[PDB]
């Protein structure tokens, strides 16, 4: 049926630091519209499976 | 870039009648505890960009 329980995150507002961790999970606006934590148009989940 | 305003149904309880439109967006069982509301383990979001 296929894994779907691992993820990785692709969006990020700057890169990353060495040996940095980075767990937040938040909305990712791409956009000028804002969010509001609605999962749609310019807001995509910051992590894909 | 890549767009991601695109995206199609992955998972259905069943399987869909000839000519039907479907619109819900509800977080999908995979395994054998609600999900609540949250797209964790064992629980993923119906749609795929």
């Amino acid at each position: 049926g296929g894994n779907y329980n691992y993820r990785y995150r692709l969006f990020r507002k700057s890169n990353l630091k060495p040996f940095e961790r980075d767990i937040s999970t938040e909305i990712y606006q791409a956009g000028s519209t804002p969010c509001n934590g609605v999962q749609g148009f310019n807001c995509y989940f910051p992590l894909q499976s």
